[PDB]
C-alpha cells in the first residue's frame, strides 16, 4: 500500500495549505472516500474547513484524526526541492506538511480504504476527522467538530490522532495522554499603621506563599504531579501609584485533580485571606489519558508487529487536537512518523516509513475490530 | 509693601506655569533680584527650571523656597474670574496660584528686596530658592538644587517655605515638621517548594508591606511605605522577566532614620537567603524645628504683625521642605490660608498678602537684627 499512500501525500502536498486555508485539500479526500461508500459531512466555521467522513453506522467508532493546514515555509529559495512539488529524491519525500502532516493523514486514509474494501461488514465505525487549522488559531477546527458531534450526542469510542509522534526511529514513541492546562488571571483590587495586615498586597503576598505551596495531588503511574507556575506579577507602570495588583499563574494538572476543583480551591485560598480581587480564568485543555487497554494494546501490537519495536507510551509531546477530541469521551492516541524535521526547511518523510505507518494504521483496525 | 506684594503676585499670575512649565516666572523674578545686589544662578534640569539667588556671603544662610508652577486649572467654564487673568474683587486676588504659592512667593521676594535695600551690609546670607516643579513629578526641581549645593558643599542654615499654611485665620498655623522620603529599588534574582525563589519572594513581600516601621510620636503620624512597582515574568513587555522588581518608598518620621531603613530591609532579605541587589535613592530627610532660633523669628513675627500666635504643625498638604533638610537645613513653612487651593476660584486675600509680606521681613529681622 506504499505508493498507494505516497501518491495522496503528494496530491495533498502540492496543494499549499497555509492555516487556516485548504486548499482543496479536504475535498479531494472527500471525493474519494465517497466514492468508497464513506458518509460525507462538511463542517466549516468562520474561515476553517472540517471534514467527518464515516463508514458504518454503530459503535465502537474508530476515528483516524488530522489537519491538512501546514505552517508557512519561509523563503522558498532555502529549499533544495521547492517545498510544494512534493518531489521524491532517494527514497525520501521532501515538501511542507511531509511529515507534519499530509504523509501520515495518507497512510491513515489508506488504511481505511483498505480495510473497509476488504471487509464492507465490518462492525463499528470507521471515520476520519480532518480539520485546516490545528497549525494556528485552532478555535474553529476540531474542537468545532467535537462540539458539533457532542450537541447531537454523536460518540467516537477510539481515535487516533497521526501527529508524528516518533523521536529517534520509527515506532519508539505512542502518545497517550496530556496534562490539562488552566491559567488565572488575577487582579487584587486597592492596593494603596495602623491596620498594616489589612493591607491588599500584604493579603497577596499571603496567597502567594499558600498558592505556592499547595500540593493538589501526587501525580500517579502516568503523570508527574500538577504543578502550579506563577507566570506574571505586574503592578506599575515604571515611575503614578498602581491601583491594582495582577498576578497571573498557570496550572500543568494531571487526572487526579480537574479544571473545577483548581477553580474552587483557589476562590477557598482568597476567601481565607479576605481577600476582594477579580480573577478571570482560561482553559486551555483538560487532560487526557489512555490506560493500557484495547486501544493503546491494538497499536502497540500493531507497531511491534510491522517493524519490530516496542514503543514506549508517553503523555506530553506538544500541543495536538487530541485534548479536544478526549472532550467527548473517546480514548485517544498518537502515533506517526519521525517529528525531527517538522516546520523547518527541507521538511520531509521516507517514502518507506509513510508504507509502513499504512501498515502500522491498518493492522491497529484489525487488532481492534477482528 | 503691601502694592508690590500684589503687583508682583499679578505679574506671576498671569503666566500659565503649569507643571514644569516656568513660562518666564523666574525670570520677572531674576530681573528684580539683579538690580539690587543677588547673584542669580540658574540651574534647569530636563524640562524644569531652577533658581539660586543669593545677597551675602557670611553664615548664616537663610533660604526662602517655593514654586513657580501650578496645578491644572480644570474647565474655564466654572471659574467666575478667569484662571490666568488676576483679578481683584472685593479684597480677594483670583487665579491659579494666587494661594498655592505665587501671592506668598511675591510676599517672601518683596521682603527679601526690602530687607537687602535697607541693610546692604547685613550679616549672613538672604537666598532664595525657586522651582517650576514642586507639584507633579518634582525629581528635577528641588531635588536637583540641593544635590547641587550638596556637591560643593554650600550651606543652607535657615529655610522658610512659603507654601500656605493658614488653616482658618491668616497666621493661625506655621508647618515645623515633614516626613522623609527614601525609595528603594530592588532586584530579587532567580525568580521541595518551600525553596523556590518565588515562595521565599513571597515571604519577602509579605514582611516589607507589614512590618511596623515606628507608630509614630508626639509630633508625628508613623513611617508608611508603598509599592510604586513589582514586576515579576515575560508579560507586560517586561525586559528583565527573570528577576523580581520591586520599587517602594517610605515617607518616613524621625523614629527611624534612612540607615535603620536599609538595615532592616537586608535583614529581611538575608533570611530568605535571597540573591538580590538593591539601590537606594534618599530624597528628603524628615525635620521636627523644635522651639529656638529659628521658630521664635517667626512665631514672634506673626505675633509682631497680626496679634496672633500660630501653633505648630506637623504634615498637611505639601512641600519641597523635606528635600531641603537633606542638606542639614532647618525648616519652617508660613504662608497664606490653603482652603482654596488646587481648586476652582483659587483666590487670596490681597490684605493677608500685605501681611505676609510683613511677616517674613520681621522674621528676616529677627533671625539676623
Ligand atoms: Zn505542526
Ligand atoms: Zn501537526
Ligand atoms: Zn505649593
Ligand atoms: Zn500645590
Amino acid at each position: 500500500m506504499k505508493e498507494k499512500v505516497v501518491s495522496l501525500a503528494q496530491d495533498l502536498i502540492r496543494r499549499p495549505s497555509i492555516s487556516p486555508n485548504d486548499e482543496g485539500c479536504q475535498q479531494i479526500i472527500a471525493e474519494r472516500l465517497e466514492k468508497l461508500g464513506f458518509q460525507i459531512e462538511w463542517m466549516p466555521f468562520n474561515d476553517t474547513l472540517n471534514l467527518w467522513a464515516k463508514h458504518g453506522t454503530s459503535e465502537p467508532v474508530i476515528a483516524f484524526a488530522g489537519h491538512t493546514d501546514v505552517v508557512p515555509t519561509g523563503d522558498e529559495n532555502q529549499w533544495s526541492s521547492p517545498p510544494f512539488s512534493a518531489e521524491i529524491i532517494d527514497g525520501m519525500l521532501y515538501g511542507r506538511g511531509a511529515a507534519d502532516m499530509k504523509g501520515s493523514l495518507a497512510a491513515m486514509i489508506v488504511a481505511a480504504e483498505e480495510y473497509v474494501k476488504a471487509n464492507p461488514n465490518h462492525k463499528g465505525t470507521i471515520a476520519l476527522l480532518i480539520t485546516s487549522d490545528e497549525e494556528a488559531t485552532a478555535k474553529d477546527g476540531t474542537i468545532h467538530v467535537v462540539e458539533t458531534l457532542m450537541a447531537r450526542d454523536e460518540k467516537i469510542t477510539y481515535c487516533m490522532v497521526g501527529e508524528p509522534s516518533s523521536a529517534k526511529n520509527l515506532g519508539d514513541v505512542v502518545k497517550n495522554g496530556r496534562r490539562g492546562s488552566i491559567t488565572g488571571n488575577l487582579y487584587i483590587q486597592g492596593i494603596q499603621y495602623p491596620h498594616l495586615a489589612e493591607n491588599p498586597i500584604h493579603k497577596a503576598a499571603l496567597f502567594l506563599q499558600e498558592l505556592t505551596t499547595y500540593q493538589w495531588d501526587k501525580g500517579n503511574e502516568f503523570f508527574p504531579p500538577t504543578s502550579l507556575q506563577i507566570a506574571n506579577i505586574h503592578a506599575g507602570t515604571g515611575s503614578v501609584i498602581p491601583a491594582e495588583l495582577y498576578i497571573q499563574f498557570n496550572l500543568r494538572y494531571c487526572t487526579e485533580v480537574t479544571d473545577e476543583i483548581i477553580k474552587q480551591k483557589v476562590a477557598e485560598m482568597l476567601e481565607k485571606h479576605n481577600l476582594k480581587y477579580r480573577i478571570e480564568w482560561n482553559l486551555s485543555g483538560k487532560p487526557f489519558l489512555t490506560k493500557p487497554g484495547k486501544l493503546l494494546d491494538s497499536i502497540t501490537s500493531a507497531i511491534e508487529e510491522t517493524i519490530g519495536i516496542t514503543p514506549k507510551a508517553e503523555t506530553g509531546g506538544g500541543t495536538s487536537d487530541g485534548r479536544f477530541i478526549a472532550l467527548m469521551g473517546a480514548e485517544v492516541v498518537e502515533f506517526g512518523p519521525l517529528n525531527s524535521t517538522i516546520h523547518k526547511v527541507n521538511e520531509c518523510v521516507s517514502v518507506e516509513d509513510l508504507g509502513k505507518c499504512g501498515e502500522i494504521y491498518h493492522k491497529m483496525l484489525v487488532n481492534l475490530l477482528d
